[PDB]
DNA sequence: TGCTCGCCAC
DNA sequence: CGTGGCGAGC
DNA sequence: GGCGAGCGCTCGCCACG
């Protein structure tokens, strides 16, 4: 009677429209139309959500069944017709739109219709014979032909569609780098909802935000497809809108932001197209391109500082492989070390390659330039080596079955989500504690909104300070009864950081926290504060445990053409000197 | 003084009363209120028109305003009470009766009288609410306020009123089912002809009855789907569907089989099965592929009457499982049955072939390949399209070809051509010696016209007509037309349009413009398959009186495509050398 | 084919 | 001020 | 041709920056 999608679409708008300041962030004919969107019957609002989640195109109309809504939808689409809100085939006048519409056999049919040749193509090349067919005119009798073959069809409108589009965006902003049907079923973390500072400047900002979105969009599901000429091409454009942009007024609000709110920025979105931009680049071997690319972003400082240790890496891998020029390569090491954003393991990598350039003929006479160099060297862990199966049931699972056999009757493979949920366990009253303003924007958060940022621990240094004392020192009856608390009263809730199903059961968790002891837990949840972004990723596949003895491991496990990231290598290592045992588990091809 | 309706009913109940055999299916009381009727004053002739033409239900006397009639009505209601015409508020007895005779304040007043909750809601709300209160009686109560608010009120006596209804049909059997007596009747000069009956159309009076009541729920069921009511119009069509199930081996229907096509029609069996026709129009409308598939059938599974239809049938069944339902093979089996069956006219045989070529022609469909083989090489040829950038869509287009020097032009459809077929064939269409085609003297067109046999009756003299044309000289064609113009102008025929053309001169110019080969072929078409024919023709014709160039166009503006008919008689023409277009008008 | 619109005697 | 929710007429 | 109704959308009022 009352459906999910409708709730949920439903209290998203109460939350939105309830907002004077967001509100700003639309003109009066905008407001009008939500406004006419709720003068719509509520058949009406059915049609027109069903049909927003929808993919932004024409749809046939015999097609539409929602039975539950009404038998016949043709008045209903009358209704929203008149209303502005959806079109009919009558504003159908783009011929590649209809030809977008159409099955494979039916544009085969048409092909065939208008004796058009190589009728067996593929549909772009069916789609685009047509199109040129049309450039002898003829293109309006291929299109009505169509047309016919359609059938009745319906489409959204664009401005109304991107009205709502922007309202979406304004509410759930950390989903739009990572429309959840779900949402009606979940059931969300507990924390008092804190918004103090204006996210957006104005409608404008909030549309070149919309805009800039929908290219890295684009731009993705052309990688994806292995088109990479056409999202070169798209990229391009993109990079020459933001510098078209630049100059806004909304941009300097945006760059006074903190890092963990400025993410949910135009210009923040822009960079993280240019980093991707990096990527196409170097899929089409333009690595002298990529270079000037990686050079200018890393020349400014606003934008995804978490990012730094990919492009200083990348940008000495092309100098030092693609470009072949040892000069300057030792000079991105050399600023790449001395950049405090870098985590430890781009650290790792960056330094590794400094020692490789600094010992091969090519570098002799360069000698002078690596005296800066630290002397950051990294521990020696223990190896095994274990047969495989196929060409494979998954390396972990093999992993696991046998440290079984060799006595370790439990172990999780939950990457770092294993040592995440711990932390979420231990620490979710911190996590979540009122009094930090803007990290709790609404009621459906997974997360704080600083979380992934420096400024986490820093926001929260009293209580994390007493908290991570208190688990380092912590009994283990302690350990296992804060754990349980949290377990009992939270399960289920939808937190990032914790896996609700990493653990069999609560007893499991508490036997876990048992074996790793308050010392390394303490060690763990210190660098997951510290520096999450960077921490989360070299955590070990692998935790194995004796349940009698208590005897632990932790594992990385590693197949053929799999060797430790410069992550997991400087992860590895501090875990050992918190004194945990660790191993890296290979597994041999058979 | 004696306005047109009453002339026309006076027309209709001549033409019935002159034949005896028609005055046997009403027995003594009934041909008794006839005669009452004509007893009637002509102030009482009057009303009783002007009420019979109202829907049969209570009117209030204090509504009544007919000053041509009488400046005082209450004694005429009066006579026509007593004569057992009319019915007066001292039987209104039946409570949704009354509560459908009240308007809204009324409906509004009576509501707070007996305290009804929401006196303020729709006309209807308030009816329904009345009556399942009256379900508790408390009718009685009900009945009499609402009395009170009416007034003095008459409706039209059921009885007296189906004889009229009974005897109209009978005088103009195509006005039955039309909507899926006319006025002029006083003025209106017919064609000529002789008057013609061989066979009883009817076996007894009972049929009649019966034929007349499906004939009245048919338009009923038609009325509730032309507005949108297909809930009320499906239940309609499911009791219609029972009553003709609850029938089917009775006697009648032995003698109806017997009857020749163009009488058949005129049975009860065969308005059933227009019936269980719209039905499947219905089941589409709500989506019931599932349904509508076996309603179609079963009609298919008959063949006695509507063959004419069986090309519809056989291609919404082929679409309904090709689309939705997308079950391939008896799919196939379908058009191929359908491409057997020769009632199927070129029309849907070429929407048929369409879809059998799409479905032969995916991989979905490889294996089989078997199932094709049968399959006649019956193409129809490609024809040219050019486009302009609503005003008038007909009337822009019109615009346009006088612009590209078309300076007359006829936004005719079919009409146009049908109107010139009549013009130039009139004296064979009607002509004498065809049994049971002329059955009285108020016919506007012979009554085989839509069938197979229409040009099988009149094959000689057609085909010596035809040749005739085709070898014509212009000179011979603007004669002919004149003759037949000027003897026959206004006489009403269905084919004619006296006024799609602006005068003789004009239709003289086209059929010179036309020439002999291109009227005969039209001709040949419409003779042959008129009522396919009548439909294809283009939307257009535009021509250049000085060179005697012509255009014939089909107009296409957005969201108008070429039906299959529309697209069968461009190449049509195109085969007879005129020159053809489609012209699609683009939005500005 | 736009279109806001639904019938009832003339 | 400027804005837009927002409740009575054609 | 007559309208009997339905009925969804302007114009002012207030609040809220």
């Amino acid at each position: 009677e009352f459906p999910y999608y409708l709730r949920s679409f439903l209290v998203v708008l109460k939350t939105v429209l309830e907002n004077e300041d967001d509100m700003l962030l639309f003109d009066e004919q905008e407001k009008g139309i939500v406004t006419k969107f709720y003068q719509l019957s509520a058949t009406g609002q059915k049609l027109y959500v069903r049909l927003f989640q929808r993919k932004l195109s024409w749809i046939k109309m015999t097609k539409l069944e929602y039975e539950e809504i009404a038998l016949d939808l043709t008045p209903v689409i009358e209704e929203l017709t008149n209303a502005g809100f959806l079109q009919t085939e009558s504003e159908l006048q783009e011929l590649s739109e209809v030809l977008e519409l159409l099955s494979a056999p039916e544009l085969k049919s048409l092909a065939k219709t208008f004796h058009l040749v190589n009728p067996n193509g593929q549909k772009q090349q069916l789609v685009d014979a047509f199109l040129k067919l049309a450039k002898q005119g003829i293109g309006a009798v291929i299109l009505k032909r169509a047309k016919a073959l359609a059938g009745q069809s319906v489409r959204i409108c664009k401005g109304p569609r991107a009205v709502f589009s922007r309202i979406l965006l304004l509410f759930s902003l950390t989903d739009s780098m990572e429309l959840l049907v779900n949402l009606g079923r979940m059931e969300f973390p507990s924390y008092t909802i804190n918004r103090k500072t204006h996210i957006f400047q104005d409608r404008d900002d909030l549309i070149r935000y919309a805009a800039a979105t929908h290219m890295l969009s684009d731009i993705s599901s052309a990688m994806a497809n292995g088109n990479w000429e056409e999202a070169k091409e798209l990229a391009q454009c993109a990079k020459r809108d933001w510098n078209r942009l630049k100059n806004h007024p909304s941009l300097r609000c945006h760059e006074d932001l903190p890092l963990f709110l400025r993410c949910f920025t135009v210009g923040w979105i822009y960079t993280r197209i240019l980093s991707r931009f990096v990527e196409i680049l170097q899929r089409l071997h333009m690595y002298e391109e990529a270079v000037r690319e990686l050079e200018s972003l890393l020349s400014q400082r606003i934008y995804c500082p978490d990012s730094r240790g990919r492009w200083w890496d990348r940008l000495a891998l092309n100098l030092h492989q693609h470009l072949k020029r040892l000069e300057p390569t030792i000079k991105c090491i050399t600023e790449g070390l001395a950049d405090p954003e870098v985590r430890t393991g781009h650290r790792l990598s960056l330094y590794q390659r400094a020692v490789r350039l600094r010992e091969s003929p090519s570098c002799k006479k360069f000698k002078h330039l690596f005296q800066q160099l630290p002397e950051m060297a990294v521990q020696d862990v223990k190896h095994v080596t274990i047969t495989g199966r196929l060409c494979l049931c998954s390396v972990e699972e093999l992993a696991l079955a046998h440290y079984r056999r060799s006595g370790f009757d439990q172990g999780i493979h939950g990457e770092g989500s294993t040592f995440s949920t711990l932390y979420g366990l231990l620490l979710w009253d911190i996590i979540f504690m009122d009094g930090i303003p803007d990290v709790f924007r609404n009621a459906c958060q997974a997360f704080p909104l600083d979380l992934c940022t420096d400024s986490f621990f820093t926001s929260r240094r009293p209580a994390l300070e007493a908290r991570l004392q208190l688990i380092h020192d912590a009994p283990e009856e302690s350990l296992r009864a804060w754990v349980a608390a949290t377990w009992h009263e939270q399960e289920g809730r939808v937190a990032s950081l914790v896996s609700w199903d990493r653990f069999t059961s609560l007893q499991q968790a508490q036997d876990l926290v048992s074996c790793l002891g308050g010392p390394v837990l303490s060690g763990v949840c210190r660098h997951l504060a510290a520096d999450f972004r960077h921490c989360r990723g070299g955590l070990p596949a692998l935790v194995v445990w004796n349940s009698q003895s208590r005897h632990f491991k932790l594992v990385e496990v590693k197949g053929p053409n799999d060797r430790l990231s410069h992550k997991q290598m400087i992860w590895l290592a501090e875990l050992q000197k918190l004194g945990a045992e660790v191993e890296v588990c290979h597994v041999v091809a058979v």
